């Protein structure tokens, strides 16, 4: 054992921040979409304005527009929340069907019904515990599950749980996948991830729309890389942003998902 990884040092420093320091650090220098227009239109019940239902659509757009994920066919979206990934996937030409599942209930996101482009091929189901769902074949497997915790043992336990569950779906051989890895940086987790890459491929990618307060990376089929290096690079990035003054957010215009239905 070589002791403490950079990500463990990052997490320990994060937990030593005051609420003020934490607040300024959380968005320092990150990329963000402005959600003002969408938030207003969704509150007014507007379903045809092209608005994304969450910040998640922009996160998936960042991966897809770079070719790190190429969705196609039957898309399964585990932990779909409001549906940002499912509605984004529905606009993609090679996608033909989107099934999203999410827990819902008090304190959790419920699916939002809008009519962005391709809404007629989307089915979102709440009240579903995905850890009790029998895996089934699909072409594209998405999972965005992993709730942040100030305890790294809790984040590790939660990440191992997600990875064990998605393994059963990946055994059905989807050709594309995008899996949130909440806590990728412990030595045990990195050995687990490399074993999973040897069986299923892919690599981990840091999305710049992620907040500095989480070390989340996305395991995606379209960006194979050395996970030791990709995780360490992200840890160094996040540690460096803890020094020096708070830096401006890079604001982007949010996703326009259009409107209308798709043929078959
Ligand atoms: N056991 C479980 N079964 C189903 N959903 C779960 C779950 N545990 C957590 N979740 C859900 O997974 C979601 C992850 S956040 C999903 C955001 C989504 N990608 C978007 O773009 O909008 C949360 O809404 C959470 O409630």
């Amino acid at each position: 054992g070589t002791g403490e990884t950079l990500g463990e040092k990052w997490k320990a420093r994060l937990n030593q921040m005051s609420a003020l320091e934490f607040y300024s650090y959380k968005k320092s220098g990150i990329t963000e979409v402005c959600r003002e227009e969408a938030r207003r239109a969704l509150k007014d019940g507007v379903a045809t304005g092209g608005h994304a239902v969450s910040r998640g659509s922009a996160k998936l757009r960042w991966l897809v527009e770079r070719g790190y994920l190429q969705p196609y066919g039957k898309v399964i979206d585990l932990g779909c929340g409001r549906g940002g990934w499912s509605y984004y996937a529905a606009t993609i030409r090679k996608v033909q069907e989107v099934k999203g599942y999410t827990k819902g209930g008090p304190g959790h996101e419920e699916p939002v019904l809008v009519q962005s482009y391709g809404w007629n091929i989307v089915r979102l189901k709440s009240g579903v515990d995905v850890f009790h769902m029998a895996a089934e074949p699909c072409d594209t497997l998405l999972c965005d599950i992993g709730e942040s915790s100030s305890s790294p043992e809790v984040e590790e336990a939660r990440t191992l749980r997600v990875l064990s569950m998605v393994g059963d779906w990946l055994e059905k051989r989807p050709g594309a996948f995008c899996i949130k890895v909440l806590c990728p940086y412990t030595s045990t987790m990195m050995e687990t991830l490399e074993r999973l890459q040897r069986r299923y491929g892919g690599g981990l990618v840091r999305v710049p729309l992620s907040r500095n307060s989480t070390h989340e990376m996305y395991w995606v089929s379209g960006a194979k890389s050395n996970t030791i290096k990709s995780v360490s690079t992200t840890s160094q990035l996040l540690l460096g942003r803890m020094d020096g003054p708070r830096r401006p957010v890079k604001y982007e215009e949010d996703v326009n998902l259009g409107s209308g239905t798709r043929a078959v």
